[PDB]
């Protein structure tokens, strides 16, 4: 019995999971319990000093959460996993585990906004400095390293613009200089990109997105070597963020992840079609999509990703006002944040998430007035395309 | 329609809750969603800049979690609430919201061990110093204050020993010197003690314990003024710990809390009886219980608590080995950590949670070799007493 | 280890439940699985012929549902239990298990309306006849028996009017004449009335009401001898109604039932007060409540019930229109059906559930124009009373 | 806004669902409530007489269950839907709605065993007769019709052997003679076969199988004309079986069904490969699979099914003992009943479900000693094939 051995689809379905030993129940039971019962005083002391296995209390670990963690470790080719309340909590639990006052981080600039603020306004208040670079240009990463640099942090593709970061090249710079690479692998799952295999040390995910895939879990997951994971758990989560995952949330995300392979295939085949349509459209000025040949890092993309992903950005003819009109005129696509659910979602960070954010903040930070982000769900592409077509046509 | 007005039991049942407006559904629906849908671009921008109500995304807020938060705010007489993944996350989200490098905390020594470690080994790594005092002696609290002291932190009664801390007296010292009081109100719920009414600024709870009351939720809750809560939410939780609560966990804890008044009454009436039995027992050397007249702070207890609580500590004749035997000989009482569930739980932090923790660490830190902690559940007291009687008799 | 031995409160908390054997998890795990895994072909054949224990498939049985079933069997002093999708399904699964075409039932007239219709319009279509009697007059029960009478069916107290049925006296008539007694014990739980101890053969409950107690489960439970239960399960449920219970619903109802003893105590102490207030009110013409001395079967009530229950009926000065006004004027009490939740619920079967049901159907069937039914929740009685007082005053 | 209009994948994702109107919550909320609250007495009377919309009480209907019901109605091209506790309860609720004593049913012989027993031993006890025919030979269906025949009942493909039934041809015989056709569409979902479009009147499903697809829900669904559905609901379910569905079970099955299109595609592409491998294997004597050209009804299959399905039966060299060995020697495939989960499941109704069922009962009833049924999950086919190959090789 070793699940690391089977093909990747078999692993998505089976790894971390086994029928319940005392009943045969095939679905992983929801161990919705806060506490666990020891059968002896000495056994309670054994477990508590970390001297024996296994369970003590849900903040510390849980058999439902354990399966999910073993699964994701397997899919990412990591040694171990640690689930968390949110993807944000996967990132902060990681970096607050790795960092004390006086340390330095080097970060991609082109990351998720809530990650940006943690690093911008919160990290330095604990005396941990962060320097921001265009991670697409790995020399910038080298140029910002310092003796106190403990961690280099990246997302690929980069949330807003779908630019890429060469992981292997970034792995070697960070390592040469004594730092760990931490890669947020959220936009791809491990079905699409495996940063650990490229030399990264830690992978984090918002399991909220594709891994759960169903738009009803907020959660995160950390994957890395056993020694780091143990600290992330017994200190970072146990003591610092306390962002542990509900066993219900674990069990939903195990449910969600069974269909990861086939949902990724369909997300990505759908998005390719939609992107090609967007490219040919006279009212669309630019399309950002790793699967379009016109993508500046297309070849990089072809080597480190099995699939170009379910996310498309694009700019519409006429900026802010046209984008507003278009986003108000979709009938199928839903106006919401988050991504990686089975429904097609659309966001206009210009008329929307960044509207009373002064025009000059915006542009510096990769966002245009016409920029629309699409999360492509599992609908028939024709239906999405016709909805897009209608609303674009409406708006220009 | 104002629920702050009704009696305390009516509030436990009703406050924060109303039948679902589009259906009439009386149970608060589980909004197990990650995302929310805006009906306009401009409405999405309104909400996002904090310019209009209400929902955007579950890490930020959720209608299920909102009810629980409004309930607990009401019961504690606070302005607002913020739920969290764990009670630990309620504490760290609070103090990491209030503290940057260079700040000082003054803390009770006699607190929950995981809180102790956060303050001992983790807080100072962000350049935040913590000084530990016997909070039972409020002069010690005064004596340790500094110009950079931002927060005073206490538990009452104090987790291990059930010693008390005079909240009103501690409120005034902390305030006189420009600091906030933060009180962990976990061992009491607000049905028993309301620290905010005594002058505390922030109350935190592990809702895992009594508030949920059913041993199947890990969760926490923060209560305080709107201005602090907004920061705890939009920065501390959104950005730093990311310890948000599953809407399922919220909905269980709303379920759990309906019966808070009657479960507290029964916990406390049961525990009083058991404590009086323990007092009269020739093989029990000491009993720690706020409702026993021999309690050193009995009068303090009588003024700041409506009820003496569901927790008893006691020492058994013969130390470590007798306590081990006793704890291995109970048949009804369950050997487990946590407290405040409907089953009677018993822990022996000597033979157990602190066994390969060298004898000298232990004693300094209030723990004796014979010390047993009982969480008294909802069983018939006679049954618990006879189980206790049998096992004590076994062990000496 | 035998839970039939402890006091009744200890049993409510513990019976049917034990910590999970492979993990120690104290909360009963939710085995939300459809299927179970056998470790051998021969073991799969063993279980399937009923030749060995235990689990095969959730329609047939489940470890979560099993606990609830063992609990309720214990509390009712029955041999075994069988959970169901609804209380209606507990009744039909019972009687369709016990009855073929040509059989006869004798039933109380004063039962739940949906039960009435099953017996009125549905039972006879399968060639099973039902005769309706005032079960309050046990001679009427004797007078309607026939050689083909297989079952006598009753509710006590009787849903609408809170009249009672003498179980022991009805047990002996039914038995003398070769029939089983089936008692719907829903309005009481087993904490209040134990019909099996009085000589009844089968007890059914809508666990939707008090047993779950939290207004978020639809469910039912059957309790009786092992031999009948096995048929109810392997034929009646497996083959006929197929009304099996979700393991989630089981697990909520196990959660709900932990607090049964204390919720019943509070329901009943609250209702007593409210009933006495209603009695003294000049605008209330009649009050129906087993705990009022003016109850016609008060002594019967005193002998077969530990407590008079949480349900009050009463008539208001001025009939239909006054009752409508009153029910529209309550502010705390919620206008809804069902009963036995933690919120106080109020229904006016006159202006409401039976309004376009012609005035003459109604009166025959125990209902008056002014009749209001209150399900008394866990609010402060004073608050309920003042709400009642206000609205009554409004309405007359 | 009309979802009947979009392509079939768009419908799987969207139909029956819309963001929550008072919050925007994109996931359909779990309305885990027993009861609903009316805002007026008169509105409570309106709804109750069926005079206005909408909700009254979960046994009767629920907004979570409603979505699932509207979805499945849409996917099957029916007018309405009604969810149930089990697939068995979808069938009995249907036929007990349509049948009184004296009526006749004509049924396929080759159906699910639990359906068989209901019809064999239970239906006739209510004075409802059933005649069993080889539904593969539609003349046999004609030959058994009677003046009192109300319903013809079929499964296609037929659970054990995967024989087919020509729906259109059977529709016309049943209709010509004044009967309704009822088709159990469980082995296909509506993604694969739409019996209603072929002239059937009622479709039932065990949603336990493919529709939920995740092996953690027991549930069923009825689809048909509004007039029949209303009776199935307000009488058959409300009064007779009472097999209503938990809103949690509904919400899981809505979750499960989002991925129906892609899970069916993968189930069926996987199974085709495995079947072709099984065909070429010298130790496999017979393979039953609608997608193999050697299937006797291959052309029928090609016309009424979009896809040949995820189920394979086959016989192994050497009968009972070889099948036992093989089924005990699989390492990936799980030994369990049920089908249509994401894991590959295998059953040997010879050494197993029918072992102490005397050899002569068996053979009559289509089962051979060597017969193995495979439910093909979402693993890599190569992995399943190699596991099959190994175990077959083991066993012969
Ligand atoms: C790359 C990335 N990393 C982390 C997160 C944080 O995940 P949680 O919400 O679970 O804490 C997100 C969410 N980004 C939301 C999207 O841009 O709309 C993300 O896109
Ligand atoms: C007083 C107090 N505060 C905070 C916590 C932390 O709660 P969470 O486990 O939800 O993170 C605990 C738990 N103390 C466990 C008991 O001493 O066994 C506590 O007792
Ligand atoms: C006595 C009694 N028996 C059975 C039922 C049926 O229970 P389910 O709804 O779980 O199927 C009820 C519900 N009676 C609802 C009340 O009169 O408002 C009842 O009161
Ligand atoms: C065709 C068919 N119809 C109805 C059912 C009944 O479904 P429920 O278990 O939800 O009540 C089944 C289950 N048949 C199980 C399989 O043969 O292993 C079935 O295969």
């Amino acid at each position: 019995s070793d699940c690391r051995t089977y093909g990747f689809n078999t692993q998505i379905v089976h790894a971390g999971q086994q029928p319940d030993p005392s009943t045969g129940a095939l679905s992983t039971p929801i161990f919705q319990t806060s506490t666990f019962v020891f059968d002896s005083a000495e056994q309670g002391a054994a477990r508590f000093a970390l001297e024996e296995s296994g369970y003590i209390y849900t903040r510390l670990g849980n058999p439902t959460t354990d399966a999910l963690e073993k699964k994701l470790a397997v899919l990412e080719r990591g040694e171990a996993g640690l689930a968390t309340a949110s993807g944000i909590s996967a990132i902060t639990t990681t970096l607050l585990t790795l960092c004390q006052q006086g340390d330095h981080i080097v970060s991609a600039s082109a990351i998720y906004g809530c990650t940006h603020a943690f690093l911008s306004h919160s990290m330095p208040k604990f005396g941990i400095n962060v320097r921001f670079v265009d991670a697409a240009k790995p020399e910038e990463i080298r140029a910002a390293m310092r003796p106190e640099t403990k961690v280099v942090y990246i997302e690929t593709p980069a949330n807003p613009t779908l630019s890429l970061v060469d992981i292997e090249t970034v792995a070697g710079i960070a390592h040469q200089q004594g730092a760990l690479l931490v890669v947020d692998n959220t936009f791809m799952s491990p079905y699409c990109q495996q940063p650990l295999q490229l030399g990264a040390d830690i992978v984090v995910h918002s399991v909220t997105k594709y891994i759960n895939g169903h738009g009803d879990v907020i959660g995160g997951i950390i994957v890395g070597k056993q020694e780091f994971i143990d600290q992330a758990r017994f200190v970072g989560l146990k003591d610092i963020t306390g962002g542990c995952m509900s066993p219900f949330n674990a069990w939903l995300t195990l449910r969600g992840v069974k269909t990861l392979g086939i949902r990724m295939e369909r997300h990505c085949e759908n998005a390719l079609k939609i992107a090609r349509f967007l490219e040919g459209h006279p009212s669309i000025t630019r399309v950002y999509y790793p699967g379009l040949s016109s993508h500046p890092q297309y070849e990089l993309g072809q080597r480190q990703m099995s699939l170009p992903g379910g996310i498309i950005s694009f700019e519409i003819a006429g900026g802010l006002e046209a984008g507003r009109r278009m986003i108000n005129s979709v009938e199928l696509c839903l106006l919401a944040v988050s991504l990686g659910d089975t429904e097609t979602l659309i966001q206009h960070p210009a008329s929307m998430t960044h509207s009373p954010v002064a025009p000059e903040e915006r542009l510096k930070a990769g966002i245009t007035d016409g920029l629309i982000r699409l999360s492509v769900g599992l609908e028939d592409p024709e239906d999405i395309i016709n909805d897009l077509e209608h609303a674009i046509r409406k708006a220009t």
